[PDB]
């Protein structure tokens, strides 16, 4: 289990741990990040960020980097500690197929 540690009011990079052996391009994928309570942190629909699914709890605090397949969670709260998940779908003309998953344990120290 990937364990991350950051401090209160600081920042954290939640790793998606996607080698991309599938060699997909972002324009063909749908990337989601949700917390232990299945709340959306960030969503990148076929390459474009979609904020109408993001929970207010995260509005303005996330930023996804495709180069590293990492979501950056800003302005950490002691309440942000917990388990997070990266979920990547390959959107086929039909619908979607899940091709990846990873969890990260974020510890926020005061």
């Amino acid at each position: 289990m990937l364990k991350i540690q950051a401090y209160f009011n600081e920042t954290a990079d939640l790793p998606c741990q996607f080698a991309n052996s599938q060699n997909q391009s972002l324009s063909e994928l749908v990337v989601f990040w949700q917390d232990q309570e299945n709340l959306v942190l960030n969503e990148v629909y076929l390459g474009k960020e979609k904020f109408d699914s993001v929970h207010s709890k995260y509005m303005g605090r996330t930023s996804f980097d495709s180069d590293s397949w990492t979501l950056r969670l800003h302005n950490l709260q002691i309440k942000d500690k917990g388990l997070y998940q990266c979920i990547i779908h390959h959107k086929k003309p039909t619908g979607m197929i899940r091709i990846h998953q990873m969890n990260s344990e974020l510890s926020v120290l005061a």
